[PDB]
């Protein structure tokens, strides 16, 4: 976990993300989206539960992207949820959220759904 | 926005979360759930989106939370995706998605989701 | 459960469906929209799993609408995942999915997810 | 479409379900899955949106499947939204829903979320 985390991991969709796993859970660092209504890097921040593991699972772990940097606001924030696999072939494998900004009326078309899987090879 | 999303907030299941907006879209605080392998505060961080709004929309953001503290190590973590609405009756209205760590045979049942809505008033 | 689901159903956006729970699963009926890309009414198909229950749970139920009839064609399909709780004051908790058809470079922002509560009574 | 859902197709984990999709929208078959407190085959019932397409976009559809069957009741039910792409290789991306009965008190999580995609060949 943690050091096995840290790094640079890209997704199937191009995207990259470099991370530091912090000694108490912590999770820093900027994501560059390949698509969307995204340029450039934009900041990063979130969490991993280690002190995860006697039966090889996962690391549960979660961040936070806003879509607003010095090129582009997008009015909207997205975060992943999922696990780490380390070893020869690790992965983060995630699930993800994707909520705009809405008036009342459209809120309930606010948030989009999909999934994400990021190795330390692209792809 | 930011003003107004510092501050603590409550849910439907009686969780509360105090968070503080920080000028350039940080958001920490602390999380306290009232279900779940949760036990006490858990650290929490995130991101919102203002630069937000000509057209009275809610403010993107999102947070994580490692389900993990010097009482509780539930392996696993939760993101929350949502906006938030000010005024009289403000609230954030989110999806989230609560990820535990597993073994590989059991990657396809590891994320739960839900939503939750939170307001200054409890609830 | 079968005969407590039979009826109509209307929920928090105003939407309405009238559907018939029959005596080994099938759920049959329709869907009218209240918001959206939808004009009238849809026909719907699911199933429920009764034979749910010793410990007062939900029955779990589920069905899908394809955003089509002689009126409108939005090229999108809708599934509803949730339960059903009888007695005073029944209901009807899901979590939904409604995709639209879209090009390859597009099918990451496929799918739209949110949630709805039925009742009796509407609302 | 429609011709080219009718058949059987597989997923990464090995399940299997045989459909025939109507002139009408109507999908109706069974599945078979791999995993899961699942054994041997269920009814699935769903819809799909064609007359889909001039820009070679996916048909919209979904389906439910209720795990009850003569030799088990998992108490739960799945709906899997999503669309079907043709050609030389033809695919069905999908994002699920399984909900499980529960009490009131445990209903905050009776939910997981995943995706699926089949294809005609195993895999
Ligand atoms: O890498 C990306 N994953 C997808 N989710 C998202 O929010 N934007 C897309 N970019
Ligand atoms: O407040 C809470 N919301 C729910 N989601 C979650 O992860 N735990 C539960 N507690
Ligand atoms: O009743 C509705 N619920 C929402 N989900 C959906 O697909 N359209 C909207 N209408
Ligand atoms: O094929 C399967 N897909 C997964 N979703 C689900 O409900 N059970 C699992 N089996």
């Amino acid at each position: 976990a943690e050091a096995g985390i840290t790094g640079t991991w890209y997704n199937q969709l191009g995207s990259t993300f470099i991370v530091t796993a912090g000694a108490d859970g912590a999770l820093t660092g900027t994501y560059e989206s390949a698509v969307g209504n995204a340029e450039s890097r934009y900041v990063l921040t979130g969490r991993y539960d280690s002190a995860p593991a006697t039966d090889g699972s996962g690391t549960a772990l979660g961040w936070t992207v806003a879509w607003k940097n010095n090129y582009r606001n997008a009015h909207s924030a997205t975060t992943w949820s999922g696990q780490y696999v380390g070893g020869a072939e690790a992965r983060i494998n995630t699930q993800w959220l994707l909520t705009s900004g809405t008036t009342e009326a459209n809120a309930w078309k606010s948030t989009l759904v999909g999934h994400d899987t990021f190795t330390k090879v692209k792809p």
